[PDB]
């Protein structure tokens, strides 16, 4: 009826695994160089980690079935409900909800953060969708990110007090924590700068977790072991 | 080493078919009602429609090798060239690059179109991606969306002539162009409010073609006829 | 290197979705028309069905990793141990090994269960790929076939019985049998035909189940209930 | 109302891409033991040959679509036109549709090749389904066949003369005929064994081309030059 119509029938199929975990992961495109110009603090900037959090918020508002959220440095992680079939079920529809309502948050609430610097462009954002067929699994993936999460803020802690108190270049401060153990950068923080890590705010050290309890509510606590599940029991026993 | 690494596994693959062409497709999501929040000019509204563009010039110097882009309405369509190796041809990487770029651009650069009219809150995105296997399949795409563009724009501005200069209903008017033809369209907005459709402006009634000119400039050209084609053969004779 | 190799960058991943059960499912193509061809004894042939499970157990034999299978009517259902990675879990291997494995073995054994009717013509099978998540989807996958084994031949049973024995017409037989209930039917075999459904056949009642105690034997016992299950928990508890 | 069907939920699309050259491909599995088993001539051997492509020529009056097929060797490969919705142009059915019946063949009619060579068991097959986008693409990969024929009967033939004919044992052979180029091949088989390559039955150097003139009928021409395709034209000209 417009003899272009035909073009429809090359769509295809990406419909996710029936009765299975649905995550969609967001990663700052070159955040690398995005830190630099806009003056991110070292190891950990506030204004950044809350600003993603607050944009990981507006998705979960603005989208459905979000059951949970994690996020660290760059990244945000979103988890969706099984049971889903918000839109057939279909990658990109997941995909592209979540990062486009996150970008334009990211630029949107840019000042609620960053009052004095300004924003010198706006960002684009990596994505993409992996389906966890079980409960061990998608904890397995969210315990995946908050042990990164604490290796590289250990690890970061260390290095930039490194450089930025002990005046060591970049590259000396690589070689000097080249094959140093988890104990030992603990030791080095706290003999060369009397730092306790343990101590760091919770947010740099476990990263934040959102949960509905109705709005998405910020909690910097562990998700590896069972004691959070066993709290909020209503995001795994979902039906489905 | 993580022993939640495992995890990984679950990642599949999702390339485009190789040496196709690839298209990433936008929707402004709900933006009937964001168009009505933001008292967008009807039938068509220059500052909507330029700050598209905006953004859609934006993916096109940020991301790499798409070719050309069109747009109209609530939409842009990216087409990257069939060589490309960008992201190992990953699907959901075309999508969420292409999603957020644009969502954060929208955001970004919505003050130099609307000076005015603040921005009430940040706006989502639909995104889909399809892989047409010629070079006819690509360009009977476009055409098949530019000739949507000039259906939808002559229908619109006799209904809205009808609505705003006659002042039927919203109803009125529909069942007032029921079973009309593209003549009769053209005879009533002649007739009944002096209009030649003809000369609207050429953005309206074609909508936006971006290419490389070096920076990607706007033209509101046909592109179903040859002569376009002819004109800029860089863009299909392209290897592989 | 042959300036066409380039023609293999066109083959796409089709790779099962890790740590999960692979099933492939056979249905005999057109076997409506070769069960008449063949004279195949109504309700149930014990030729054809036994013939059915001996390719099935070849299939078990030349291939890795199936722990179960389970066959009825025309149809037969191979489970791959979720750690498999015998072809990196291509679909497409599991699909074509068992389908071509079934088919050559189903001509050249027709002979040890037809003796006497002549094989008329080389079959073929409909053949598929299905992956479950979990556990207790892969039974509720069983589960749902033995049940169906069961619906479809009480049906067939007292169908039969009604043509067969009474002389009704097919179609009088359906109108007759339309709206029953399962106590129905067994009823009316028990009054008509002095028929005791309970004491069919259990190869026809609950179809045939194929497990390594090695090599892979044949048992017609229920697979729904639990029973079964914990006398055989090998098969779910494996690894990965 | 099964309680059990919600299990049909997890199958998943596999759509070839529309209006694309859809090619399955089929390898004789292990067929370098079924050929010692089964006293297969070296280099070639009409029975094995022709059986192969007996069993193609069922495949193609069997199922629907299919313009051509090529096969030598251990392989054959079945190209089904581009407007075909045979089963949804699901991947899986073409996939074990074309295994299963091709298997089922190769039993069924192998006694009208190998009178006395008795089967001593039913053997298997690889297969995979590949989507061409274009003419030019599925021409390339026929003649990716084709030349994959000629290499390896050239390699065969002087190699096997060099353990038939001069006594060489196979690892002599192999290293006498490392480094060689298709001349010196040409060269030994002329002077050591006063044999004219070109002069090999054409069935043993360009393999085996079937397509409808209805009947599908063998040809041993070549398919790389532009000859066959234009004496052909009704297989690559078809709509869509």
């Amino acid at each position: 009826k417009s003899k272009f119509e035909y073009v429809r029938d090359f769509e295809a199929d990406d419909t996710c695994l029936a009765h299975c975990w649905v995550v969609v992961r967001l990663d700052g495109r070159n955040f690398h160089r995005f830190a630099e110009k806009h003056n991110f603090a070292k190891p950990n900037d506030s204004r950044a980690l809350q600003l993603m959090t607050k944009c990981a918020q507006t998705v979960m508002e603005e989208l459905e079935d979000i059951v949970i959220a994690y996020g660290q440095s760059d990244e945000y992680s979103f988890v969706f409900k099984r049971k889903t079939n918000w839109f057939k079920r279909r990658a990109s529809k997941f995909m592209t909800h979540v990062a486009s309502q996150f970008a334009s948050s990211y630029v949107f609430y840019w000042r609620d953060y960053f009052e004095d610097q300004p924003l010198l462009y706006p960002p684009g954002f990596d994505g993409r969708v992996v389906v966890y067929p079980s409960n061990q699994t998608l904890k397995d993936y969210l315990s995946w990110r908050q042990a990164d999460c604490h290796i590289n803020n250990l690890y970061n802690t260390v290095f930039w007090a490194l450089i930025q108190q002990s005046g060591l270049t970049p590259v000396q401060a690589q070689g000097r924590l080249q094959g140093t153990l988890a104990a030992d950068k603990n030791e080095i923080l706290f003999s060369e700068f009397n730092i306790n890590y343990n101590n760091e705010l919770p947010m740099y050290r476990k990263g934040t977790v959102l949960i509905w309890q109705t709005k998405p509510v910020p909690l910097h606590c562990d998700i590896i072991g069972d004691a959070f599940w066993k709290e909020h029991p209503e995001i795994l026993d979902e039906d489905s």
